[PDB]
DNA sequence: TGAAAAGGTAAAGGAGGTCTTAAGCTCGGCTCAATTTCTCTCTTTATCCTGTTAGATGGTT
């Protein structure tokens, strides 16, 4: 297969010029323009490489870093920092983090290819963030947008679940035996109810979701826009 | 158009986890006698070396 990259930077620039230059190596190149996707996306993807800026918002480079070698699943992978070189400080830090690598910025895009290069060679499953959700397990939490939404366990195991079947509908006894372990002849109801909870803290408006529809018949589903498209959603 | 039939919403109540105090304990620190190691001297043995002038001169079992 392709090696997978993840590259977790909040810079746009440097975010594409490294894209653009993996891409012409061969890589498929995963993007994430903050700390917290970045972390999301590694624990679902498990890249074959992480490139891990330093500066990035809510959660500092060196969180992400110590995160990533907590998880069993993502100990392993190797970590080349971004980092933007100026106090010994932030190199005794990250002299704990767990990081396999440097790079000071500006660097060279031969020597950014050659590490990527000397790391694979030594190399050698859930959903978490869809469009404008990242689930945040370790706290119950869902960021919608740019907005944090505390959710109960219940609550939070639900979107999860329909999470991940995003984009067609799960069945209520489906949920039932996923959430909940229950016989798909227990009473739905009690489902139905927490549903509308998810709406009343998701969607702008409960009386008309838009997001968590109800499919007669069939169940709910969750459908969230791509992307491409967040920038006519986040002023509702 | 009337009518199932499902899907919502707002409660009441319970279940469950998380907080608050009076009772009691026991635990470490602090002091402070009371001592076992340590390290020098200061000896004191433990071990080796050399010499001995009457005369003597072939085995037991």
């Amino acid at each position: 297969m392709k090696p997978r990259i993840l590259v977790i930077d909040d810079d746009s620039a440097i975010l594409e010029l490294v894209a653009v230059n993996l891409e012409m190596s061969g890589y498929d190149v995963r993007k994430a323009e903050d700390g917290i996707k970045g972390q999301a996306l590694a624990v679902q993807l498990v890249p074959d490489l992480i490139m891990l800026d330093l500066m990035l918002p809510r959660v500092d480079g060196f969180t992400v870093c110590q995160r990533l070698r907590r998880d069993e699943r993502t100990a392993e992978i190797p970590v080349l920092m971004l980092t933007a070189l100026g106090q010994t400080q932030d190199k005794v830090e990250g002299f704990n983090a767990g990081a396999d690598d440097y790079l000071t910025k500006p660097f060279e895009v031969e020597e950014m290819l050659a590490r990527v290069r000397a790391l694979l060679q030594r190399t050698d499953s859930e959903i978490l963030s869809y469009g404008p959700l990242t689930l945040i397990p370790e706290r119950f939490e869902a960021i919608w947008f740019n907005r944090t939404v505390k959710l109960t366990h219940l609550e939070f195991e639900l979107l999860h679940c329909l999470l991940q079947r995003h984009g067609q509908t799960v069945a209520p006894s489906e949920i039932l035996k996923e959430v909940w372990g229950y016989d798909p002849d227990d009473d739905i109801e009690t489902i139905r109810v927490h549903i509308r909870h998810l709406r009343t803290k998701l969607e702008p408006d409960p009386r008309h979701p838009r997001y968590i529809k109800t499919v007669y018949g069939a169940g709910y589903c969750l459908e969230l826009p791509a992307e491409t498209e967040l920038h006519q959603h986040a002023d509702q």
